């Protein structure tokens, strides 16, 4: 069937390149169908004789998507990348083209010039003067739900209402660099392969410079290197793009990802938790005319305060087994853990065992958005220890429909502190643990130069565009995302 | 001796941390110390009465660059992110504060508060009423790359040009946003590399039991949007090459590359020069640079030459018969003692002979055009004399700063190109392209006429600051 229709195609495309160029490249287009529909959209003033009276000429190329083959005439549509348009061909006026025309498929790109009139069922159409075929297609296109990504490019054309989907994603990243640079932060770019992975606790890619004979790894965060600009007098920075993570085959992560990353000098996680929020309802505003949005069947509203919930307090709501106490007593959570068929490790203290209740009992109910706040210090090896309770960090997470969204604390500018906790990190990767993070000592040195108080900040983009676009899976907000070959 | 200062710091610290929370972060940042002297500058207005009557109080912090202790009065320097701003302080005023300024050490990270005077030397100066230590350095301020943190410290001057690198970037997303083209992301990870003739990164991904390749270029995946509709896209961001020990380039580098159904090479190269002339505007107000003791003008139409007409004006030795004559031109490359290689046809000696002795001499900005089909995979040949293909590369002061063709759309061309490739790459040619069979098969589904480009961020960014090295404008460089 198709391997039929493919060579017949490639039989049309041996004549044409008898006859002369067949990719030829010297056609101008200069109008783009959507803004002709939006320019004509009002058809009780324009009129098919309105337009055809106006004299406007149209000069115009896209895909053939449909054609109508009545006889002497002919309809069809093509589609460029603003929207779709009729063409109106007549053989008396378009002779030997007309002929061609006939015989052209669905998915040639062709080029056309002339007029405007509008058809009997009202469509906006172009009144052909000319029409050439400028690209012949080979592979006709479709009348398994994994061709949509391992094709995107055929996705695209045939469900352009994708298309929709990535131009708002890149107003958003457009509307969050506008709100940061107005705010005076500074966009800077930072390496994508590190000596020493560090910044998120990920399996990491791992790569090999030869003529250095020098083993590097693709970073899974930029955080080390952002604090090393705040140590050098770069207060207010931020950096939007790629992180990198080998792990498992999932259809919901995707191994490349990007991230919103920024350092405040002399803020803490509370002004952080103010930013965030007021970036991420604006940018909503920009984009969508409002702070609503339907995503995963869930009604949020960006609107509201985001609510500010303690860790503690929020397992203690939906544990109500577990008194004030039991928090930080290893033992009592064990019982607690062994209770809900939590899987634990001996190494795993009362601050692990914590929050690994808040993610099997806690994070899913998190719907309208919600920073948790306070994390024990076990699990935030980069956040600055609480003055009251050096147990906790001054840290949050942001869930929007169960789902994280961001995360950021007061920064650990403590460089003894820091060294600690790296050196028990180091503990932890002999015991199995392959996320980890490693001992860097240059940037405990970039720490002993002196680093700021800082309050510091990382964004999912990908799920934030995901919750703005009301897309519920990552691969509709991927170009091109990672498929199983 | 400095082990033996960061041993009396570190004693520092720990009396620091006796008396209370030595890294305190209860400190709201509000006045800038690059603000406050623009605000200022004025010292015919704004005399030490003036200052001090106005009433204007300042709440700031910065890193403590220089101390002058006259007994019960001392002067201070300190330095935020917008510049530097004297202090003056009295004993009379602040009490312990200021004997635990006498203490301070520069580089300590401070913060202070109060009104503002003028000195006798005209100075502008903080009268400070309150004072105290944010942050204590550990270790003495002094390098330039392997502590980029420590140089943006006390070369100040360097932070200019990171901040007009990322106007420059800001200019050039607005210039192309602005004419309706799309910002793309496109895969850092390729499984197949393409796009550009360079060594790549490989890596692994465990779970899937895949191997990988750092993209050396977006290229072959932007051209796969243009076939799906998106007409106008670009993208600016990281490539990868995997290449040997060299000073002047870095393993990461930033590329801008745009693609535009129904342009040809001649409107990409109007869109090239229009676009680097705006941006120069935008962020120097002018069109003019000196770079390397070159006074460069790109105000000016750029010259458009072609490569065989460029290589014959240098070398008049050289017959138009004799560039396109394998045997002529490998005469030539011996006697201009040009290495080459046995697999290298007339296009590409033709390409070695322009590098060894036109390239350099390309001082104003100059588009060279026409190369030959040998040397570009990539690029749609030309109709009258396909030998060619309608290509261009940008140079100015001798360095190549972009690169951009009419697009190679036929697909029963570009996999014969692909196979010449692969031939190759079994040949010894460590950046002979692969044979991308996806691609291929994007492009029988049909894609439009198109214009392609790639401008050198890097590089453009080295122009329009007047930086001699890439190490100057890239913060953490490879070393
Ligand atoms: N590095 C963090 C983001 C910033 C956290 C605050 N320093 C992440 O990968 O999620
Ligand atoms: N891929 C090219 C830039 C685009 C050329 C036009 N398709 C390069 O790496 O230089
Ligand atoms: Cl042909
Ligand atoms: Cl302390």
């Amino acid at each position: 069937d198709e391997n039929k229709l493919i060579a017949e195609r490639r039989e049309k495309l041996k004549a044409l390149r008898g006859q002369g160029i067949a990719y030829p490249n010297d056609f101008r287009r200069e109008d783009f169908a959507g803004r002709l529909q939006e320019e004509f959209a009002d058809a009780e003033t324009w009129t098919a004789e309105a337009l055809e009276g106006n004299g406007r000429q149209v000069k115009m190329a896209g895909r053939l998507m449909a054609k109508r083959i009545m006889g002497k005439a002919s309809f069809a549509q093509i589609q460029d990348e603003s929207g779709r348009i009729q063409l109106f061909l007549q053989g008396a006026v378009l002779g030997d083209a007309y002929t061609a025309f006939k015989g052209w498929d669905v998915g040639d790109i062709i080029a056309v010039e002339g007029g405007l009139t509008r058809t009997k069922t009202g469509e906006l159409s172009v009144k052909a003067e000319s029409i050439r075929l400028l690209t012949k297609s080979l592979r006709p296109l479709p009348d398994d739900v994994e061709q949509r990504y391992r094709q995107r490019y055929v996705d695209l054309i045939v469900t352009p209402e994708s298309r929709a989907v990535f131009i708002k994603r890149s107003k958003i990243i457009r509307a969050m660099r506008a709100w940061l640079d107005n705010r005076d932060f500074l966009e800077v770019e930072t390496p994508m392969m590190h000596y020493i992975p560090g910044g998120a606790a990920a399996k990491p890619f791992t790569t090999h410079h030869n003529a250095l004979d020098l083993d590097l790894y693709l970073r899974v965060a930029p955080e080390l290197y952002l604090k090393r600009l705040t140590v050098g007098g770069l207060e207010r920075v931020y950096e939007i793009n790629r992180n990198f993570r080998n792990e498992g085959v999932s259809t919901r992560h995707n191994p490349e990802f990007t991230m919103m990353e920024l350092y405040e000098a002399y803020a803490t996680y509370n002004e952080i938790m103010d930013l965030t929020e007021g970036v991420i309802r604006d940018v909503a505003k920009a984009v969508n005319g409002g702070t609503e949005v339907e995503w995963d069947g869930a009604k949020i509203d960006l609107g509201p305060a985001f609510r500010r919930w303690r860790m503690d307090e929020a397992v203690r709501h939906h544990n109500p087994e577990i008194s004030a106490a039991d928090c930080t007593d290893r033992d009592a959570l064990l019982r607690h853990c062994e209770r809900l068929k939590i899987r634990v490790k001996p190494s795993y203290g009362w601050g692990k065992l914590l929050l690994e209740i808040f993610e099997a009992t806690v994070e899913h109910t998190l719907i309208q958005p919600t920073f948790i706040t306070d994390h024990p210090v076990e699990v935030s090896p980069l956040a600055r220890a609480n003055d009251n309770d050096p147990g906790y960090t001054d840290r949050f997470e942001l869930f929007v429909n169960g789902k994280e969204l961001a995360n950021g604390f007061s920064e650990l500018n403590d460089p003894e502190d820091q060294a600690q906790r790296f050196q028990a990190q180091v503990a932890a990767k002999e015991g199995g643990d392959d996320e980890a993070m490693h001992y860097d000592a240059d940037y405990i040195r970039a720490l002993e130069y002196g680093m700021a108080p800082t309050g510091g900040l990382g964004i999912g983009v990908d799920r934030l565009v995901m919750l703005l676009t009301g897309s519920s899976s990552i691969r509709d907000v991927l170009l091109f995302p990672y498929m199983r070959p």
